[PDB]
């Protein structure tokens, strides 16, 4: 089969693997639909998280079952599916104690493109199937789909780790997809106020589409002086981190509200320490928590959140800028999310089939 | 000054009573919009908190402010204001335990028309004014802000109660004026699908619009068995209870998953005991957790819930079905909430003052 | 091999089965210590969870591996364990959204004796062996280990769903082995003063020694008033059940402050419903949360409490009142449960193999 | 009156003051028993919470009443009481949102020789007293329970923001007297294997007396690698940070687990941020929580952990090295806490007056 694959760090290309085996609780998937991520940005050139050779890039697909293992009983041949970037081990230590998303280690539940052959090949594999993949309700088109495997999740994650309770004044900082996802969970956890920081115009205006009420442009001056201007010096109750880099926390400390949480799910591709100021921090004691987390995923995960796109509660069809068809584009729609175009939110490419209907 | 009293159970009627004294970390107010409670209801004529004599009815206005004791420091004459329904003793053993709401004991924060005279008097008493009056945002309207006194913080406290997660399915038990508000908390905690049981058409029309998806009235038979059909008998993850019996719970048991949390904030008129059905209850062991709590209240509450109202997010308008004018009028109002028309959910009471835009 | 199983509701008796099959991610073991729990007992005579027939008994073990499937990893022939009795399907929903104890369905990671073949066998089998295995620490006896199972994981989580903070007053209601582990579970929480109810006398003094202050013996009249005397009226933070049976519910509703969490973990043996009293629960509205909840299991639950068995922190050796040699003494042991004389807590079997030290 | 006070930073001397006014709910104090914190040093010399004239210090005393105002009702003239160094504002938004110790905005419920007159005077004033003080268990010496002002409060609080569970690895890092009770409610918390973290050797042995099981001296090689080693390359599960600098939260990160919590009390008295590596963070995203938090007061945190004394739980003396009386040797006592002596944990001043036990 042919993948396109991270070739060491800084390199990727087309390259042919053996179809993998497929185990008693696992599921080889063909790729419907699928979207490239800035994290596989940071994880092929900047060499964020270690180098790789071989490894198939990608993990946000929907997906069609092409084989399953002899103990799987959810799913057969034929089933579509909405393939969740993080497919953890379920019994490890870490799932065991309320973190499956770290099964194994730290960001071992996400395997696909951090250590795992991705999604962006012909047929991939997929471990704890019955417990990793959600079915594809029948009302939602799987480029909708598709953002859930990791946009929703993360941002909603981000909004999660924010501890976001009803009536907050939220900031979110970085409102790329993961931020507009981010706002919208603020949006679906009760804010009120909800401040967008971008460094671009256009897609701060979306953000408002998802319940931002307020849009903070970088360009203007220092954003921590805008936010505590427009909240009368009292600061935010809650902040997510979306985007940005290491200094983006101090920030985010100094515009928040002793007693109060700040909540990233920003892949930090560069720098060795993140900065948090001593005396905005309150000198050691100021409760500002700062929580940065890796999204949760598995089936039910997806299933949950595909509820709120079947009952109309949530379009996540606003964040597809791009489409493409075939297998091949994969590359193309990888190349815009290192290259940043002005009006790229999220490609998507759509693979054909012929038997897309009727593989049973 | 005159106000409408329970004189005892069964009986209510106008009583003159001297205005009541301001010490000082008080507030004394004059209503400018009131809204009478079903809990008025079950008070006076059930009978189900014990008797009462010449206590003065109501619990939910928008007023403003004729005296201020003289520590008072963030308001003074003149000054409009959402005022909760619970006036807590902030430093109460159980406020500092994280239950204000329960100041000096059970219901203790609960002050207005529990055990001390309420909000249907020419004249009412705030306790620690400060801590508790929020001042009313200026695009907000008295009547829809009156709703924030009770309604809307009831509502969205059993939602709270409840445990909902991002995309739980969820069943609100009772669709009056709470129910309604269960739903749209329950929304904005971010539920996806939610059954709201009633049997009321118009309430089963302003719940779709607050976030409902699914109605389901009892006349088409047993709502467990409804909820279990629709669920293809998996049942639903949390559920709210706003209205019903004592043994309203049972089925909130029957309904939900094993790992889920009921949430109850409809005050029980009557009956010795909740009967919680061993079995289903997974005889002791079931993590089926069951919650039963009074509304929060003070400013910071009425803050965080009103600046839904003015960010476009919650309209709590839907709300009134009756409109009246002058203060005698709180007695038709409070007769509607015994009598129940199938035309009503809550009406409202505007009183006017010749310097109501002038006194300072 | 040979099994002793229950033939039915009130009977008892040894059976011959094959050995189980043993899968890929599966373990077989055989029992090296064991212990007999009045659980069974209420399952047996008293119907509590409906009928079996030729179901084997028993949940409470230390084993020694004597097969693994070809996908176990952590574990190999001759290995020592401790065997938990909830064996959770982890990649299950419930275990996926932490409530891995209901895995499959309400109690379905309690699988021994409750619907599945427990540990009274030459050999029983383990699913998902890596997860749900942990190696007995070598400085710990297999006869205290055996304690861990269920009797510390049990009474340890009466105390985490009493929700217990530091220095709360706590009263615990039944001092059986569960309860004497609820006693040590909100010690080690941070109670201070705990109040234990029973009457056996050396019950009442192994509690002191677990962190109890005050012994409670209905014999000197109502629980509640003795609670409610000894607390200047104010009554207890938090409440765990561990005994008594559907009524005592009512007890601890009654004993307990508003703002509060009743954490039961009894299994309920009869009765059709548990009576919550409405007028003590706040007319709905008391926030005395209530909680009835299945035991963690799995390896992590069994290392984390192990932990404190090798660090000197937790002495389970004082559960132990009756010692036994030999596989067929698991019948006298279980008897024991069921004619409940005042000299016991907990028996235990001790059973030996030629080669317990050298299989491999 | 006299009293010791900060005469801007770098500088303390005894001054003349006058007696505090004392408000309807506030309440005059005389010291009996005193004790200096090395916070103290912190403010006065190396100015790390700004600027203070003619402030008295000190924030750790039991005391008597000397004058109660109009609405104080739980207490009266001759009460021994013991003083938090935190005295909210209950009533405050911070309070409200369940932060009383930043009521009135960050740090703000530490008044005492924070911006307050503390208590290092022969008067002393209290806020709030009927919810800040606690009255002296008759069980208790006085300074005993002067170590529940701060030292035990603050210790224990950094292992409820570590969220240390069951049978948890912990690592404690600053073993003077607060990192001596963040071991000890490590311990109350139901910690297993305690790493205490001292530069010194002869009080890490008392960290063993409190329920530490593993010394780690600083003198030895890096504490991360002893810790992880002493782990097998597993990592500790939750850290208290008791002491140290800026730079030991890195050290924190990179010795805990992924999914886990570090728990903050230490005052930082300088450094302009606080460093946590981004790849020993998991990149932003592996659920590293950071905490730091200013101790909870008031009479219940008092009430409650005094009663782990009244108990036989928590045996507060051993902290307890040099004893002094008179009010002048306070500042004795200060100056040993700057220059920090090898056998020195805490100094307590006792202070006696001939109506002690007969004022009323
Ligand atoms: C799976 As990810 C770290 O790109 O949100
Ligand atoms: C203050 As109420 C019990 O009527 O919601
Ligand atoms: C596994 As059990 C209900 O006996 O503690
Ligand atoms: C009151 As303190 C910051 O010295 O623990
Ligand atoms: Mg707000
Ligand atoms: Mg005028
Ligand atoms: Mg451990
Ligand atoms: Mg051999
Ligand atoms: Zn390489
Ligand atoms: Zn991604
Ligand atoms: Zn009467
Ligand atoms: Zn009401
Ligand atoms: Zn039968
Ligand atoms: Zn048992
Ligand atoms: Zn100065
Ligand atoms: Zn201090």
């Amino acid at each position: 089969m042919k993948g396109l694959a991270m070739l060491g760090i800084g390199r990727i290309g087309w390259i042919e693997k053996k179809i993998p085996e497929c185990g008693p609780l696992d599921a080889l998937v063909r790729p419907l639909a699928l979207a490239p991520c800035t994290s596989d940005t940071h994880t092929v050139w900047a060499g964020a998280i270690g180098d790789r050779h071989d490894m198939i890039l990608g993990h946000e697909a929907v997906g069609q079952i092409v084989k399953v293992g002899s103990l799987v009983k959810r799913l057969k041949v034929g089933d579509k599916v909405i393939v969740p970037a993080i497919t953890p081990d379920w019994g490890e230590e870490e799932s065991q104690r309320g973190y499956p998303m770290h099964s194994g280690g730290m960001l071992g539940g996400w395997k696909f493109s951090n250590f795992k052959d991705g999604v962006f090949s012909e047929v991939f594999h997929v471990n704890e199937a019955d417990a990793n993949l959600a079915l594809l309700p029948r009302d939602i088109k799987p480029e909708d789909a598709v953002m859930l495997s990791d946009m929703v999740t993360t941002g909603f994650h981000g909004a999660e780790l924010a501890n976001i309770k009803l009536g907050d004044t939220v900031c979110v900082i970085g409102i790329g997809p993961v931020g507009l996802m981010s706002v919208a969970g603020a949006n679906h956890l009760g804010a009120g106020r909800i401040f967008a920081v971008g460094s671009r115009k256009h897609c701060c205006d979306i953000a408002l589409e998802y319940g931002a009420t307020d849009i903070i442009n970088y360009k203007n001056g220092d954003i921590v002086e805008q936010i505590l201007k427009a909240t009368d010096g009292k600061g935010v109750d809650k902040v997510v981190i979306a985007g940005g880099d290491v200094h983006t926390f101090a920030q985010a400390v100094k515009m928040i509200k002793p007693g109060s949480d700040i909540g990233n799910v920003n892949y930090l591709g560069e720098g060795d320490n993140i900065d948090i100021p001593r005396s905005e921090w309150g000198v050691g004691m100021g409760h500002k928590h700062i929580h940065g987390g890796l999204t949760p995923g598995g089936r039910v995960r997806m299933e949950k959140l595909a509820s709120l796109i079947s009952t109309g509660k949530l379009d996540t069809s606003k964040l597809i800028t791009h489409r493409f068809e075939g297998l091949e584009k994969v590359e193309d729609a990888l190349m815009l999310m290192k290259n940043k175009p002005a009006d790229l939110i999220k490609p998507v490419v759509r693979i054909h089939y012929d038997d897309e209907d009727t593989l049973h």
